[PDB]
DNA sequence: CCGACCGCGCATCAGC
DNA sequence: GCTGATGCGC
DNA sequence: GTCGG
């Protein structure tokens, strides 16, 4: 890509601020700067040319000047050399180990994959499954496999109740040739913003997918969100497929368009769009878009019949899923 | 200069 | 047990 | 770290 070297650098800086510094606003600041540079359609020639972009300020402009002249960033070179930063950045790659847990583990002397595998008793349930599938979870999922996964989920949900609708969102819905994981939005007519006329609507679907050996593990599970692990079936004498992360979100059926907008993303796109919503006097979540009054208190939910209706309210021209890949 | 930074589900824990 | 803060995740 | 006011 045109400015791959710059966007990798800013991403690495973002990950540092998140995992090591625990500086969530600097994490987001670097993430925004990398997103704006990633869509910029010219090979960047200077930090001043970059500073023209929104979210690229003086500090990042200087770093870009250093990177263009030398090919590297001294600040990152020292971060890479530091053992405590390096250890924390490694441990956070395990699902369920965050910045706080990573640092506590480093305090206890647990800081390699080997260390973790000797100390399962110190892990909670989520962290133990994340360690179990550490290698698998870092592999990408070819779109071809995403299509077989889709076919299984949709057909099994059909068997439980023909009135369920399951929609695969995330990067898959944005047209990616490969995805980090599978995200399934679920609706059923018995669950609306007005009533829950049936219990266990999510459980019954999880149960069916466990019964056919598609869902293999559970990281977390409540009434409306499932976070777990799944796996495609393999043929005779073939290696098994990698285990994959799956997220399932049950959304009230009358709030589908807000839900599918949220679950399609991207994450940075959602943040940019929600940040822009507030500037226009609205607040958007996965359920509703609501006006902000004179005091800053959210008003009642505005009518939505389409994804486009949401872009309209905040005066954005509609963007197809494939162009929301910020 | 400085306030504000997207919004929320589930798990875990301290205080009562 | 409950509630609110915090951790971690989407 | 960056931005709007
Ligand atoms: N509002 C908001 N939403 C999200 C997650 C949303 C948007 C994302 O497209 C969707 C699924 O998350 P996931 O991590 O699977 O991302 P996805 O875009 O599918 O990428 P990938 O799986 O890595 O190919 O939930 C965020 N997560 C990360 O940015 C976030 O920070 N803010
Ligand atoms: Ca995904
Ligand atoms: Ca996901
Ligand atoms: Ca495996
Ligand atoms: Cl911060
Ligand atoms: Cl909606
Ligand atoms: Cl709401
Ligand atoms: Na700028
Ligand atoms: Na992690
Ligand atoms: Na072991
Ligand atoms: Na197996």
């Amino acid at each position: 890509t045109l400015n791959g070297g710059i966007t990798d650098m800013l991403t690495e800086l973002a990950n540092f601020e998140k995992n090591v510094s625990q500086a969530i606003h600097k994490y987001n600041a670097y993430r925004k700067a990398a997103s704006v540079i990633a869509k910029y359609p010219h090979k960047i020639k200077s930090g001043a040319e970059a500073k023209k972009l929104p979210g690229v300020g003086t500090k990042i402009a200087e770093k870009i000047d250093e990177f263009l002249a030398t090919g590297k960033l001294r600040k990152l070179e020292k971060i890479r050399q530091d053992d405590t930063s390096s250890s924390i950045n490694f441990l956070t790659r395990v699902s369920g180990i965050g910045p706080s847990a990573a640092r506590k583990f480093v305090d206890e002397g647990i800081k390699t994959l080997e260390d973790l595998r000797k100390n399962e008793d110190k892990l909670n349930h989520h962290q133990r499954i994340g360690l179990k599938y550490f290698g698998d979870f870092e592999k990408r999922i070819p779109r071809e496999e995403m299509l077989q996964m889709q076919d299984i989920v949709l057909n099994e949900v059909k068997k439980v109740d023909s009135e369920y609708i399951a929609t695969v969102c995330g990067s898959f819905r944005r047209g990616a040739e490969s995805s980090g994981d599978m995200d399934v939005l679920l609706t059923h007519p018995s669950f609306t913003s007005e009533s829950t006329k049936q219990p266990k609507l999510l459980h019954q679907v999880v149960e069916q997918l466990q019964k056919v050996h598609f869902i293999t593990d559970t990281l977390s599970k409540g009434e409306t969100k499932f976070m777990g692990v799944c796996q495609l079936p393999s043929k005779n004498d073939e290696k098994e497929y990698p285990h994959r992360r799956i997220d399932i979100r049950l959304i009230p059926k009358d709030q589908y368009y807000c839900g599918v907008l949220y679950f399609t993303g991207s994450g940075i796109f959602n943040k940019n769009m929600r940040a822009h919503a507030l500037e226009k006097g609205f607040t958007i979540n996965e359920y509703t878009i609501r006006p902000l009054g004179v005091t800053g208190v959210a008003g009642e939910p505005l009518p939505v019949d389409s994804e486009k209706d949401i872009f309209d309210y905040i005066q954005w021209k509609y963007r197809e899923p494939k162009d929301r890949s910020e």
